[PDB]
């Protein structure tokens, strides 16, 4: 049986990613959020609700990426150095998920936090999109998987990492770029710094497997990716209408969604699908 | 679909272990090992070979614990906070494995390192024990597992963490407790500080599942654990004879093996199997 040997390269890139992943290492203890109370308490009812909801949503998605997505993809790779990077990424998903609880503990009462988690567990849209993504991961729960299965699990992973979070991320970034909830904003920026590299790394791996597919499998996977994209888009349009209509930001978030979906596509070596618009400069500022 | 909520306990212990795991965080870059060259050159060739070999052995076992053991156990837990801790542990298995390469890069030439990993990959006793352990993990590569299967994968995990490493750990500790290879020794001590807690944590989880088994499944799992224990032992005794006969330390290491096997059992809430015997104070000093 092979042990990992980092003195002999298995590829051109895993070492650089391992180094960057660990250079970016953080834990929630390192950001105090209590100074955010002062801006929190001046937001409207509707603004507090939107924030809590989107954070609740992100928590779920990181829960799944750490508990299913990373582990199941890594177990089937034969590249042991690439494997190592994914296992580190997986741990960091759990830091991410935990960091949202760190934000809640300072902003919300014990009863308000039970409220948010009851809403997230009962949410039909969060269930659907998490369900769609997680369906590709769960196919990997068997001894030998095909390369088409592995590839599609990786496509779902990058969709999740580079695309699905950003209807959520939008709002902590909008608030931070106005000087509100900046301590929480720093956390979301640390999360996002991780996800950016997650997405790129899994996308490189996906492209290696794509190259190992027959021409006809290549065409199938292309079709399926495009369908998956539009399926998810529909659900993100519903999500975003639900969350943001109360605070008049629907179209701003939608632009951001499309922008991020194109980044997801690009990480997978695919062409952009949405025409590029101006992202709201106040979110850019929060970035 | 549930998101992890750390403001509401899922158990009595996961939070404390999550905190201790992340408080013990380290990477190889924090320990310079070049100062070890001076003592290295003064060891006999038999001593160097024994060190390189055991390190090679440890690298393999960590490779498998990070790439199969932690991921496969964590996917089938329903306790999301417990799941978090395992994912962090999994990442740390990768740090550990990488750390042995950091040591080799200082102490051995590129051609000498290719040598050790050739020996590792071809080793019939490393293949057997890693094979045995890993057979319980691979059982989890299906959509639904039984509690008996999960429990046994956890037993194997503890046996790996609390028992199978220590025929290897012995020798870096022996050398360090004499002032030799002390920088490498600090690395092993960091590794061992992690593995102590790994073993205790996985053992708590196993005991929970044991309580959920019928009386008859409890009896089966007991018979199988005892057999697995003895199967491994006969392999470790062959291993220790191979490695350590050249430097006269066979029986010392064997006493340490049995000692650590009793710790493994204890972590699982089972009774000790081996009579207690004086462990070498020099290794205790390296601890
Ligand atoms: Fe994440
Ligand atoms: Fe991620
Ligand atoms: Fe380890
Ligand atoms: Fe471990």
């Amino acid at each position: 049986m092979r042990a990992v040997n980092w003195n002999k390269k298995e590829d051109d890139f895993s070492l650089m990613f391992w180094k960057q992943n660990i250079a970016q290492f953080w834990t929630e203890e390192e950001i105090a959020v209590s100074s955010d109370k002062n801006t929190w308490v001046q937001l409207s009812k509707e603004e507090q609700i939107a924030y809590k909801r989107v954070l609740g949503g992100l928590t779920l998605l990181d829960t799944k990426q750490g508990g299913e997505g990373m582990p199941l993809v890594l177990v089937h790779l034969e590249n042991l150095q690439a494997k190592s990077v994914l296992a580190f990424m997986g741990a960091m998903e759990e830091v991410h998920a935990k960091s949202y609880s760190h934000i809640f503990t300072t902003l919300a009462t014990e009863e308000e936090i039970d409220d948010i988690f009851d809403w997230v567990d009962n949410h039909p849209l969060l269930e659907k999109k998490a369900g769609i993504i997680t369906s590709y991961y769960r196919r990997l729960l068997k001894p030998e998987v095909t390369k088409k299965e592995l590839y599609m699990a990786m496509v779902a992973s990058v969709f999740l990492e580079s695309y699905l979070f950003y209807s959520g991320f939008f709002y902590p970034l909008y608030l931070a770029g106005q000087g509100k909830l900046t301590a929480s904003g720093e956390i979301i920026n640390l999360i996002i710094r991780d996800e950016s590299i997650h997405g790129v790394f899994v996308g490189i791996l996906a492209q290696q497997i794509f190259a190992e597919l027959s021409a006809e499998e290549q065409q199938e996977v292309q079709k399926e990716t495009q369908e998956l994209l539009m399926e998810l888009y529909e659900i993100e349009m519903a999500y975003t209408e639900e969350i943001y209509t109360s605070i008049g930001l629907v179209e701003d978030v939608n632009r951001f969604v499309r922008y991020n979906a194109n980044k997801g596509l690009m990480n997978l070596g695919l062409e952009p699908k949405f025409e590029e618009e101006e992202i709201n400069p106040i979110v850019l500022n929060g970035l």
